[PDB]
DNA sequence: GATAGCGCTATC
DNA sequence: TGATAG
DNA sequence: GCTATC
């Protein structure tokens, strides 16, 4: 992740809903905020959270009495996105994992925090003819908050990963916050090969499919895009090899394919998926972060996590706005 | 749970 | 008649 | 992401 000398969010307290690995925790904390509550019902995500924050999140948010949630300035929430993803059934709100946002709303209505910082997949912005995004928007205003949503790509904030996401920032009206802005993009100068480990430590990840099919020659220069080199199987998800000379694809939490969740990369002429540590780096996570012992769960967690760096930039702007108080 | 072929969508 | 990524 | 396999 990036370093932020002056911490705008100093003095402000936040909530880590749908905690997961604690992406919003790492993002916010760096800006000076204090986390006063986290929630996560998955046994394994719970584990890693405790391995890194010495704490265990509260289970099922759908059963927590909002009156229980601690008072706070910023409510962070990257609720479930398997229902609006371009890779699923897209039943959205008509899905068991499709609601959850109404729990976010249920909590704001009772806690009225200065800011609501949310996150979800890019498709969420167009899902159901933009009507489902409109519902989040209308819901928020009803509660008396402005609404700033926007889809960003990590390949624009120094992270070599084609990971897109919708980011929705909400300010309370009584605060008349009018100068909020999303972080400006900038040239990427880090690529997949720059985050890899010594092939010595990942020889167990190597795979050799006699049905491997190269479809393009290795590139010379690096690029802020994903360059495919080959295909295995029918080339479906998890069956596509990319160059470490370009950037990394989206890391998925439930993706299948032989190169399940991370995708395939041609490393030293060796075909293989990424190591958990590498996924961490790809998500802008510090090496000091301890990954879950179960790798399947680890890929799964980084799979549906958030990129630290982008959150940091956004958190910074949230403070710069909250901190602009002229007479 | 962990593994993997898949099979349909969105954007172009 | 195509092509790639989720 | 879904889902059948073990
Ligand atoms: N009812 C519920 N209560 C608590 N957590 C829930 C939940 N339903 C889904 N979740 C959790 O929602 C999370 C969405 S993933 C969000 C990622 C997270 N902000 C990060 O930085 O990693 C998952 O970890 C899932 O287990
Ligand atoms: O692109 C959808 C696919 O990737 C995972 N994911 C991607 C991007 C964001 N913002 N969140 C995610 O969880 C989920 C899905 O499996």
């Amino acid at each position: 992740m990036i370093e932020i000398k002056d911490k705008q969010l100093t003095g402000l307290r936040f909530i880590d809903l749908f905690a997961g690995l604690g992406g919003f925790r790492l993002a916010l904390e760096s800006c000076g905020a204090e986390c006063v509550y986290s929630n996560e019902w998955d046994k394994y995500a719970q584990e890693v959270y405790e391995m890194n924050f010495g704490e265990k999140p509260e289970g099922d948010i759908t059963q927590v009495n909002e009156k229980t949630i601690p008072d706070h300035d910023i409510l962070c929430a990257g609720f479930p996105c398997q229902a609006f993803s371009i890779s699923g059934k897209q039943k959205g709100f008509e899905d068991s994992r499709g609601t959850l946002f109404f729990d976010i709303a249920r909590i704001v209505r009772e806690k009225k925090p200065k800011v609501v910082f949310m996150e979800n997949v890019k498709n969420f912005a167009s899902h159901d003819n933009g009507n489902t995004l409109e519902v989040v928007k209308n819901t928020m205003n009803e509660l008396d908050y402005s609404f700033h949503a926007k889809v960003l790509n990590a390949l624009d904030y120094g992270i070599p990963q084609k990971r897109e996401a919708i980011y929705m920032i909400c300010f309370r009206n009584d605060l008349n916050i009018q100068n909020f802005q999303f972080p400006k993009p900038f040239e990427l100068n880090t690529f997949v090969k720059d985050l890899l480990l010594p092939d010595s430590e990942v020889e167990h990840l190597v795979i050799d499919r006699k049905d491997l099919v190269m479809t393009n020659q290795e590139i010379e220069q690096t690029t802020p895009k994903t360059v495919r080199l080959g295909i295995v199987g029918k080339g479906g998800q998890g069956e596509r090899i990319y160059s470490t000379r370009g950037i990394a694809i989206t890391l998925s939490a439930y993706g299948g394919g032989i190169f399940a969740k991370t995708g395939g990369y041609l490393v030293n002429g060796k075909t293989r998926k990424l190591h958990p540590r590498e996924c961490a780096r790809v998500m802008g996570y510090p090496d000091s972060y301890k990954v879950h012992p179960s790798t399947s769960q680890a890929y799964k967690q980084f799979g549906n996590s958030v990129v630290i760096n982008v959150l940091q930039y956004i958190a910074y702007n949230i403070g710069s706005s909250l901190n602009f108080k002229p007479y």
